[PDB]
RNA sequence: ACUGAAACUGUAGUAGAACCAAUCGGGGUCGUCAAUA
């Protein structure tokens, strides 16, 4: 039992933490035809100047090296391909 | 690539003003009673 977070001395922050059995290790379907991308938690992306960043080309150029492949948009009119929102 | 810290929802405010538990009444006084055979 451990407090967190602000004001964590007074009325607040007070939690339990309790550790489970291992978990298994996350198996995603490599598929060839497609990449799709969920954001689990806020992604931070330096720019080319190190600088943070708000530029999805980067976040492109991030995954396709890190995974070593090539990507395109999803050239589709009737559907989007990109659904991202800055976050501070 | 590392939980901010510290901070009293307190301070002032009368559940009170108004309203009669009251109005009227001599502690008094006279004729029967009963239904049959």
């Amino acid at each position: 039992t451990i407090r967190i977070g602000q004001s964590k001395k007074d009325q607040y922050g007070k939690i339990e933490v309790t550790s489970g059995n291992s978990a298994d290790l996350p198996k995603p379907t490599g598929n060839n035809k497609t990449l799709s991308i969920w954001f689990l938690s806020d992604i931070l992306l330096r720019g080319d100047r190190l600088n943070f960043n708000a530029t999805p080309d980067d976040l492109k150029k991030y995954l396709e090296n890190a995974l070593d492949i090539k990507l395109k948009e999803r050239s589709d009119n009737d559907l989007i391909c990109i659904a991202l929102r800055s976050q501070r």
